[PDB]
């Protein structure tokens, strides 16, 4: 009785293992896969800096990433080995290391071929960066200094009109934010790390948030008052009463 338990209870936990094996196994695959389809197809020679800034994010988190793989394929081989010297059942969808080995090979050389392109261009890239960062912050200080030509300093505005410049505003406010922060993206996936400082640039977005799509809101308690005006504009001069 012991010995049918234990040649039941053995079956069950090396069944078990070998489903979670296969399973991880199989998932591990598909994840090598489709980074190595993902690095397929984007080429190095991209006609747009953006593509080429995303394809070399890209690539140096799937580099760090190698290391875990790696030691996740020697587990994976150790433990088919394992079911093979107990004599498991494999199933007939089983993925063999080999696949995975093959597919991971195949990763590795495509991740090494768009890695070394990336480091010939590293210098060229990272200026190119430089470059737009010093566009996006000549662009920050010419917003800026005309945010003040045609904010609602200007006299004799109407609730309506400012709100729609202040709509403007707002968006271009917004866009430059977006900028911003796909130039941090890319300063960082090409250790271009200068200072976590906020450049003077960040304090101004600030103080020009405080007063964006809220400056809009001059023209929220103003703009009740304005309907009632527009309102005894088309009123009767009978029916209004002093």
């Amino acid at each position: 009785k012991v010995n049918l338990k234990y040649d039941s209870w053995h079956k069950e936990v090396l069944s078990k293992f070998g489903q979670m094996l296969g399973s991880n196994m199989t998932e591990f695959h598909s994840q090598i896969s489709k980074s190595r389809q993902e690095l397929e197809q984007h080429s190095v020679d991209t006609a747009s800096t953006s593509d080429a800034v995303t394809f070399i994010t890209y690539v140096q988190s799937l580099k760090r990433k190698i290391k875990q793989f790696e030691k996740q394929v020697e587990l994976y081989r150790n433990g088919q080995r394992l079911l093979e010297k107990q004599r498991f059942q494999f199933p007939p969808s089983w993925l063999y290391i080999d696949n995975i080995e093959g597919e991971w090979g195949a990763f590795n050389d495509i991740m090494r071929r768009k890695d070394s392109a990336i480091q010939q261009q590293v210098a060229n890239l990272q200026m190119k960066i430089v470059q737009e960062d010093r566009a996006v912050e000549s662009r920050t200080t010419d917003l800026l200094a005309d945010w003040e030509k045609t904010k609602p300093v200007t006299g004799n505005l109407r609730p309506e009109e400012a709100l729609q410049a202040l709509t403007i505003y707002e968006g271009k406010f917004g866009r430059l934010k977006d900028d911003r922060e796909k130039c941090a993206k890319a300063k960082e996936a090409l250790e271009l790390t200068e200072t976590g400082l906020l450049s003077g640039s960040e304090e101004r977005v600030q103080v020009a948030l405080e007063e964006l799509q809220d400056l809009k809101g001059v023209w929220s308690e103003l703009s009740k008052i304005w309907e009632q005006i527009d309102q005894m504009k088309e009123q009767p001069w009978v029916s209004v009463q002093p």
